[PDB]
């Protein structure tokens, strides 16, 4: 009975195993995921950066990053609206680097910027990175709320 | 040795309970839910009140009840269309309850509502709420079909 | 011990099948699975027939199939352009059957289509079946890349 019972437990998880491999497949598919390539999601809800850092991390992704103009325009089709994107130089100002670490091997920042400008009121300069219309970027204030957008790995 | 077997397939169940946990944030990230904030979903099927109580209830959820002007307008923005709520006045005429327990904290009635008619036994009237295109309640028969909308907790 | 610990294990194994059967039933919701119906989903990705047929037998399911008018719209309504249906000639040119098996039955047929043609040079006749933006249908190379929209048991 009892190693009878043990082997067949062990299948019965293998199983689970499996079938919530499917699920998350489904999921993904469902959120819009390409065949192999990496995807985007949002919640639509608006937040100061270090929230939206903290809740990709929450669901094991990271805030989202544009590595060329395709996943650049991606992401702005998933915010619909403004969103930070995994990008600042709060380490060493003037200096934008991925929250995933490394220099950026792209960009698309709109003429001017990054400016690290005061005047926006709300205290320090502009350390974060936001899309704006026509998909170009902008540093801006961690502490503005845009759009919470996360990434996951192709 | 049975007892190392058995401790590592506890080990197994542990690790897939938390990948279904993530995999029920992800998706209710994907599907709105905002932090700390409830989460509000429909099929956008239509029914009658009682077959919208048992499908919210098979999904562990409960029928939609706005507590206030924000979540009014969270649901109205899912149904997009007229939809039940967790509310109904069938103990005592006019005195509405929350489907889940208790007596109305907040409310948005529409000028000329609730006008069901006094004096009509178990079953008739209109002893149903549902909102509308606008946000605004109605009262109308629990037997008449509209959207269900399911609630989870935040 | 061992015996006290095997039957816990038996709970927790149950449970969790349990929580996921709930996962799988609010995420059909979610996608706007109506009761006692099959439903619909796509990533909006583009490919050749093929790939279609692959990534929904992967996910369990099998390529979109309108069964009657409602089904059709349903269908048109989660692709919002041209996708492919799982209904082909390929077993015995002219007669076309599901790619689950049986003749077909309900059609929505574009005037003068199917006509198996040869015109757009890619090779061969036609066919697959898509269904266009307006919900009619056009018979067309297998080869080209429509959306994806896999379908799934009511
Ligand atoms: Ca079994
Ligand atoms: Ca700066
Ligand atoms: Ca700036
Ligand atoms: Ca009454
Ligand atoms: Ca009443
Ligand atoms: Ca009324
Ligand atoms: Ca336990
Ligand atoms: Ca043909
Ligand atoms: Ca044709
Ligand atoms: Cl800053
Ligand atoms: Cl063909």
């Amino acid at each position: 009975a009892i190693e009878v019972k043990l082997a067949n437990m062990e299948a019965e998880i293998n199983t689970l195993k499996s079938k919530l491999e499917l699920t998350n497949k489904l999921h993904a598919f469902s959120m819009g995921k390409k065949s192999g390539k990496k995807f985007f999601v949002t919640n639509h809800e608006r937040m100061p950066f270090s929230k939206v850092k903290a809740l990709c991390s929450e669901l094991r992704g990271t805030v989202a990053i544009p590595r060329n103009a395709e996943e650049n325009k991606a992401i702005q089709e998933v915010a619909k609206t403004s969103a930070f994107l995994g990008i600042t130089d709060e380490v060493t100002e003037g200096q934008f680097m991925y929250v995933t670490g490394g220099r950026l091997t792209y960009s698309n920042w709109k003429k001017d910027q990054p400016d690290d400008w005061y005047g926006h009121g709300l205290g320090g300069g502009e350390d974060c990175v936001h899309i704006v219309d026509n998909g170009l970027w902008n540093d801006d204030s961690c502490q503005r709320p845009y759009t919470a957008v996360c990434e996951f790995p192709a």
